[PDB]
């Protein structure tokens, strides 16, 4: 599923991401925009052989199990496929673990490079919510 911006904002809000660990909803929407272009099915292979999954591009090195990332953990206790669902619950739940992990949203390289420090509220501007 490719979310619309406002539709994703709504979904993220519903799932308790707005201001989760202090990160306003625009941060999450922005991160999702640049991580996946709001596409729940987004996948990207990393050079280390791990893969990033879903609307927030959660990595199999730590967070999910894909059966093909040797020595990996599965800290969200989920198959990485769960992260590709049109329903964002698993992505959100895993994102919450990630962002609690100590480096906050810097875990998401696109957030750090494209969202951090920017007018992230623009991403939820005009949305009803
Ligand atoms: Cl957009
Ligand atoms: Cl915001
Ligand atoms: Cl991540
Ligand atoms: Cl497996
Ligand atoms: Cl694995
Ligand atoms: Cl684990
Ligand atoms: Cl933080
Ligand atoms: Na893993
Ligand atoms: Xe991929
Ligand atoms: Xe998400």
């Amino acid at each position: 599923k490719v979310f619309g911006r406002c539709e994703l904002a709504a979904a993220m809000k519903r799932h308790g991401l707005d201001n989760y660990r202090g990160y306003s909803l625009g941060n999450w929407v922005c991160a999702a925009k640049f991580e996946s272009n709001f596409n729940t099915q987004a996948t990207n292979r990393n050079t280390d052989g791990s893969t990033d999954y879903g609307i927030l591009q959660i990595n199999s090195r730590w967070w999910c199990n894909d059966g093909r990332t040797p020595g990996s953990r599965n800290l969200c206790n989920i198959p990485c496929s769960a992260l590709l669902s049109s329903d964002i619950t698993a992505s959100v739940n895993c994102a919450k673990k990630i962002v609690s992990d100590g480096n906050g949203m810097n875990a998401w390289v696109a957030w750090r490079n494209r969202c951090k420090g920017t007018d992230v509220q623009a991403w939820i501007r005009g949305c009803r919510l």
